């Protein structure tokens, strides 16, 4: 149903975001290895770790690209039930305008009404 994808890409929603906290730790890490690096003269390994440090951001980014796309349609399917729920209540609504309508059992009013109507348009072409 509807209600199946929400709470899917809410388990979905969930878990990216523990990816994206699991995420920065390792960037952190990455920043501290290359200071590390750099308070023992080996200027090499500390570029070889700030360069990994650039493909966990790039990972971290895809994540977060991933997510997004997720609370977009998540928001598209909440709206459109909205929007339904508007409709069923308007087609329920006009049922029940029909019903007092046509709620005088004998003498029709309506088509004389209909014949007046008519009389009135009778410029119009």
């Amino acid at each position: 149903s509807p209600t199946k994808a929400i709470v899917r890409l809410r388990e979905h929603i969930n878990l990216l975001s523990k990816k994206q906290s699991h995420l920065r730790t390792q960037i952190t890490n990455q920043e501290n290895e290359a200071r590390i690096f750099l308070t023992k003269g080996n200027k090499v390994m500390a570029k070889n770790a700030l360069k990994k440090k650039k493909t966990i951001e790039q990972l971290l980014s895809k994540v977060e690209g991933t997510m997004e796309s997720m609370e977009q349609q998540l928001f598209s399917i909440e709206s459109a039930n909205l929007n339904l729920e508007t409709m069923r209540a308007m087609q329920e609504g006009a049922k029940a305008m029909k019903t007092i309508h046509s709620g005088l059992d004998i003498d029709k009013v309506d088509e004389t009404m209909d014949e007046i109507r008519e009389q009135v348009e009778l410029g119009d072409e």
